[PDB]
């Protein structure tokens, strides 16, 4: 997915960007839509292609093999700073093509 | 409520105990259920009586006024570490029922 398809499909007021608060929802929802075992946590295999074993390094501090809602959306918290190039705390079409922008995108859209 | 009542609302029996991953989910829902005014955000008006203003300045390092999920989910994270005394990642109804406890059952249950 685009950074325009992530407006299109993300952004509810009136305005080109995403800012934090649209981003953490996005990333709460997502979470659920690519766990598809029934349970409320996100194991190794639910995350390839998104996330690396360094973000579950960084993030899953608590000795399981289990990412909880709240180890998912820190690691898309820091990958927002990354994106955010201008440091205004909104995301606009332009950083999320950008190479740290595609980290959030596959955070925020299944 | 009570840490044997606590238990009982989650399906579990009197001497059970309550895990960080069922902990984190139940948070997760109790975010938005205490949040009624149709956005994705917790205002320090809709947190009165769960959290503090140590922990609004813990958590909330984004300069803003609003407590997305993941700032939300960190507090409960750092109460369940407290209210769990001897540290074996178990809530027992005795933990739940102390003081700390008590502050880990503001964040699970409306
Ligand atoms: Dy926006
Ligand atoms: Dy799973
Ligand atoms: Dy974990
Ligand atoms: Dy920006
Ligand atoms: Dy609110
Ligand atoms: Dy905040
Ligand atoms: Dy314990």
């Amino acid at each position: 997915a685009s950074g325009a398809d992530a407006l299109k499909a993300l952004n509810k007021d009136n305005d080109d960007s995403l800012e934090i608060a649209e981003v953490i929802h996005a990333g709460a929802t997502t979470f659920t839509a690519i766990n598809p075992d029934g349970d409320t946590t996100l194991e190794s295999g639910e995350t390839k292609g998104r996330l690396t074993e360094k973000d579950w390094a960084r993030a899953n501090k608590d000795g399981d093999q289990t990412l909880e809602m709240d180890e998912w959306l820190k690691i898309l918290r820091t990958r927002f700073k990354r994106a955010d190039a201008n440091k205004d705390g909104k995301l606009t079409a332009a950083e999320l093509d950008s190479k740290a922008g595609q980290g959030v995108l596959v955070m925020i859209m299944k």
